[PDB]
């Protein structure tokens, strides 16, 4: 079967599950580095994001390149840290109050971001569980290919 879908929605429960977190999230990109947040696992308690469209504009602007090159956002408390207006205001409309974000790789090619949100309160991220995120992006990475 292959089915793609069916993987990643496994992933991130296994993920909100494993890390205990609000919400694990896939944002695929589009040709452009607009995207969509193509799955999704959320705890009930807050607005699933599923299949919202996002215009955001340093990965339109940079096209993903630092992305690319392994950056990644790790923030306990977004409230604390330093983020311009904008991205802050999307987080929020988001509910988040901490986020991991790492990259999915096609090769080299970005190809989408694998999201951890916490979203009732703020949250210390590990180094662990960086390392786990980034793991799992590259399990998703295979499967992509050969989906
Ligand atoms: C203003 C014009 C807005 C805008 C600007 C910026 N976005 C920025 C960084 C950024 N954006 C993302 C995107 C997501 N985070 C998620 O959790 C999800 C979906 C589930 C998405 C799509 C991330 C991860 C980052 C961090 C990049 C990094 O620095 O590692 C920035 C730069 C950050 C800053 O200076 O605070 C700007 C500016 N994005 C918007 O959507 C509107 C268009």
């Amino acid at each position: 079967m292959a089915n793609l879908d069916k993987m990643l929605n496994t992933t991130v429960t296994e993920v909100r599950q494993f890390l205990q977190v609000d919400r694990v999230c896939v944002f695929q990109f589009e040709e452009d580095y607009s995207g969509v947040v193509v799955v999704e696992a959320v705890d009930d308690r807050w607005i699933s994001i599923l299949k919202t469209q996002v215009r955001d504009r340093y990965f339109m602007e940079t096209r993903g390149e630092e992305y690319s090159h392994g950056r990644y956002q790790a923030i306990a408390d977004i409230y604390t840290a330093n983020l311009t207006e904008c991205y802050r205001d999307l987080l929020t409309q988001f509910q988040v109050r901490a986020i991991l974000a790492v990259p999915i790789l096609q090769g080299k090619k970005l190809w989408g971001l694998l999201v951890a949100h916490q979203l009732a309160a703020p949250r210390q991220w590990q180094t662990w569980e960086i390392d786990f995120l980034k793991q799992q992006a590259v399990v998703v990475g295979i499967a992509i290919q050969q989906s």
